[PDB]
């Protein structure tokens, strides 16, 4: 199937584009380009600072009746200096008036750390670290909550919560909507078994993100692992006629995941809707499995001292 039902009664398709890095000069492309050959699911973000080129694509193929609005699913994110309380609702509105909508399907807490709010995305001390805002991330959940119940979300839900933080969450006195999606990096390097099971153990769909490994992440070096060229891979590939991008795109989708490879390469965008049409076996699920390497293309040096920086727990 091509969506999977979510905790609030929605469906999510479970392929989408990714949008970050994207440049603004290219993503309005990249998105109309996604929607024609098929896309119905954009993950997008206000720290990606394109949204409203972004939205620019939606708007024309709104207006073109290539899609209804219903039938697309736009999920955003809450960046890190807007987790106080009074600042959720004016994030929301902001991304919502670039993306130039009247609702989210899906508003993510971008991550569990919080940062002292202001026009900087990472506020810096003196001596280089974060600094962190002093809310709560219940506190910050009731403000999502809070969107549910004022019609500008239809879902709310999470990124890069390690399973305690998770837990705190479904532990939250007086909980009134659960996270319905946990958004994680996860690929054959980071393959997140642990942390999968107990969020569809508890109903949260999970979505994986940089699942070709982002070889365009700005702190790549040189002699990093590369999923796109892993030998191992591209012989699974070559056994379907299938690209080693476009194996990489299915096996989440069928680990029960949702997807989100990002290109602005029209030829791209359209080859990683192509997956529709081939199974990977058990067999090569498992084996893509055992190329577990635990390693994170997203992480941040600066924010490891912050107390909820998420990846210090096993998972
Ligand atoms: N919640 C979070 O904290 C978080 C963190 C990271 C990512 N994300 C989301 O997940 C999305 C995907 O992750 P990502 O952007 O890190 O990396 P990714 O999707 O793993 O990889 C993107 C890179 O792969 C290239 N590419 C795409 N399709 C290809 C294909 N068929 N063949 C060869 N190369 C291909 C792209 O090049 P071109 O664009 O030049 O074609 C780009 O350099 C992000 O854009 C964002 O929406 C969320
Ligand atoms: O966050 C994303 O979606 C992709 O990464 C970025 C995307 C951006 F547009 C800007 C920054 C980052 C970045 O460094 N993220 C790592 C991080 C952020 C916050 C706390 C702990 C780690």
């Amino acid at each position: 199937a091509s969506r999977i039902l979510l905790n609030n009664g929605a469906k999510m398709p479970i392929l989408g584009l990714g949008t970050w890095k994207s440049p603004p000069g290219q993503v309005t492309e990249a998105v109309k380009v996604a929607i024609d050959v098929g896309y119905r699911h954009i993950d997008c973000a206000h720290v990606y600072q394109n949204e409203n080129e972004v939205g620019v694509a939606i708007q024309e193929k709104l207006r073109e009746q290539v899609v209804k609005r219903e039938e697309l699913f736009i999920v955003s994110k809450l960046w890190c200096t807007y987790h106080e309380k009074g600042l959720v609702k004016g994030a929301c509105q902001k991304t919502l008036s670039d993306l130039k909508l009247d609702y989210l399907d899906l508003y993510l807490i971008h991550w569990p750390t919080g940062f002292k709010p202001g026009k900087e995305f990472f506020p810096l001390d003196e001596s280089g670290n974060v600094v962190p805002s002093d809310t709560n991330i219940l506190d910050t959940w009731a403000a999502m909550e809070e969107l549910v119940d004022e019609g500008l979300v239809k879902a709310i839900g999470i990124s890069n919560f390690n399973h305690l933080q998770v837990e705190m969450i479904l532990n939250k006195p007086g909980l009134k909507y659960k996270p319905a999606v946990n958004q994680i990096e996860c690929h054959p390097y980071l393959t997140q078994e642990k942390l999968i099971q107990y969020c569809q153990s508890k109903g949260i769909v999970v979505t994986a993100y940089s699942p070709l490994g982002s070889p365009d992440r700005p702190w790549a070096k040189p002699e990093d692992p590369s999923l796109l060229e892993d030998p191992r891979i591209k012989a699974i590939a070559a056994k379907h006629n299938k690209t080693t991008a476009q194996v990489l795109i299915r096996f989440p989708m069928q680990r029960n995941l949702v997807v989100i490879p990002k290109s602005v390469t029209p030829e791209r965008i359209a080859e990683n809707f192509k997956v529709f049409d081939f199974e990977l076996s058990s067999q090569d699920m498992t084996t893509l499995l055992s190329y577990n390497r635990n390693w994170r293309v997203c992480a941040l040096l600066s924010c490891t001292s912050h107390k909820d920086y998420p990846f210090h727990e096993e998972f």
